[PDB]
């Protein structure tokens, strides 16, 4: 559990965010099994399907 | 694609997240095949855990 919420911690650092996104960063892990790889990949996903969406769409 | 992307903004609405996170209730959703109800509840309980955890350390 300890070392878990220290993967969190190294992910929440990776992509910039504040702590109070720490239960966004469980979620996802924990999704991932603490694949912290695969976490990155999926994150990664997500930012360029929002980014598109929005500029296929004027924002 | 487009649903979902609606759906995946009720969810950040729901918990009063800014657009930037976008990209985490895509995540979340996905993972969740597209279940909102099992979104809320699995950001609930990484809410749970990181609030435990910190008050359980001194945070």
């Amino acid at each position: 559990q300890d070392v878990f919420l220290d993967y969190c911690q190294k992910l929440l650092e990776k992509f910039r965010y504040p702590w109070e996104l720490m239960p966004l960063m469980y979620v996802i892990l924990k999704d991932a099994d603490a694949n912290i790889e695969e976490a990155s990949r999926r994150i990664e996903e997500g930012q360029y399907v929002v980014n598109e969406y929005s500029r296929q769409h004027n924002l």
